[PDB]
DNA sequence: AAAAAC
DNA sequence: TTTTTGGC
DNA sequence: TTTTTGGC
DNA sequence: AAAAA
């Protein structure tokens, strides 16, 4: 009956209720995000979470009783959308030039808050100028960023990760017949659309070696035929006899790799006959199979409640690794996301209700 | 991790 | 040396 | 009142 | 910005 605080104690499906009072939540998080205003935008992301769960929509002040997440500045966000079914706290943050600049600026792969803020302080304002801008030099994922800039901002639909699916599966199973691939991120969850296509592989078998090699080996043979538009291939700092490793990287220690495929409309069930789609691979070790799909399955809100949740309810440490408990001393092993919820006494969430 | 300015 | 970006 | 907010 | 310490 009583609504958790925690998104990881809460089971959002795609099916919100409340998406008029989610996306002006959304746009004033973003407004505290670009401001590295962090409490308040977690604040606005948290009320933005718990009222997707909501199995209703709120038609009253009274609705919002017993949600937590839900302080009197939320609540006065509320209060107005029901009075005209517009917030004019998020209208007048959506015609703000520095919010513009910012949501402009970072929906270029390679450019997030800091270059976004440089070139808005420069006095750019729109990504042509930038573009011919002589005296900038640009990064190459910054490159590639505005050279596929239009297929990059189309977000990819479920026919196209389907076909990257096919892609990705047929790719990595020639080279390493024992792989396990899954597909992970908003796709697991049941999305119809994103702005990437993310993947897990593992095998229980594959030597050092043949795990280590598998994404230059799938890599290298898409280079072979001009599909690998973009390529980032970030080794793996896991050293399994040296765990835990803090890092000031926020990203997991997982070999990884960022890529823009130039995938064939031949390919997905007319123009330039192709279309540039952002893919993340991840390589993990077999044992550590669990931690790395429910880390990443995501939601993003799901996975920081079920560390917050893991840190304040149960004195554990949860990764996308391990899972350690403090009290006990020990690491709590798991080959399953069901034996990972178990560890943490929380009831298991399937991934097309972890859209928190 | 990798890039890149430095 | 440093900062910045990439991910859920 | 100060501290925490993914010791990402 | 909201909840806990
Ligand atoms: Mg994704
Ligand atoms: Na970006």
């Amino acid at each position: 009956k009583k609504i958790s605080q925690y998104a990881c104690q809460r089971r959002t499906t795609l099916n919100n209720y409340n998406q008029l009072f989610t996306d002006a939540l959304d746009i004033l998080a973003e407004n505290d995000e670009l401001r590295e205003n962090e409490g308040s935008c977690l604040a606005f992301m948290r009320a933005s979470s718990v009222l997707k769960s909501l199995p209703f929509p709120i038609t009253s002040m009274k609705d919002t009783e017993g949600i937590p997440c839900l302080g009197d500045k939320v609540k006065s966000i509320i209060e107005g959308i029901i009075e005209d079914g517009e917030s004019s706290e998020a209208k007048a943050v959506l015609n703000d030039e520095r919010y513009k600049s910012f949501k402009l600026f970072t929906s270029v792969f390679g450019v997030g808050l800091k270059t976004a803020e440089k070139w808005f302080r420069m006095g750019f304002r729109t990504l042509s100028k930038i573009q011919s801008d002589k005296s900038l030099r640009f990064t190459q994922m910054q490159k590639a960023g505005f050279l596929y800039y239009e297929d990059l901002v189309s977000c990819v639909n479920r026919p196209e990760a389907e076909a990257v699916s096919m892609l990705v599966k047929e790719a990595v199973v020639t080279f390493l017949p024992d792989a396990l691939v899954t597909m992970t991120g908003g796709f697991r969850r049941g999305k119809m659309t994103g702005h990437d296509v993310d993947f897990l592989i593992t095998s229980p078998e594959a030597t050092e070696d043949e795990e280590q090699q598998l994404l230059h080996k799938v890599t290298d043979f898409w280079k072979q035929q001009g599909l690998l538009l973009y390529c980032d291939i970030l080794e793996s700092t896991f050293e399994k006899f040296k765990q835990p490793s803090r890092k000031v990287d926020a990203l997991d220690h997982f070999q990884k790799c960022f890529l823009i495929l130039k995938l064939d409309h031949g390919r997905v069930h007319e123009g330039k006959g192709w279309k540039a789609i952002r893919v993340d691979l991840v390589m993990c070790p077999y044992d550590r199979r669990a931690f790395a799909l429910l880390g990443w399955t995501g939601s993003r809100q799901f996975e920081r409640d079920l560390r917050r949740y893991a840190t304040h309810e149960r004195k554990m440490m949860l990764d996308n690794h391990a899972l350690y408990d403090r009290t006990k001393r020990v690491f709590l092993e798991a080959e399953s996301e069901e034996e990972i919820f178990a560890h943490l006494g929380l009831d298991y969430i399937e991934p097309w209700e972890r859209n928190a």
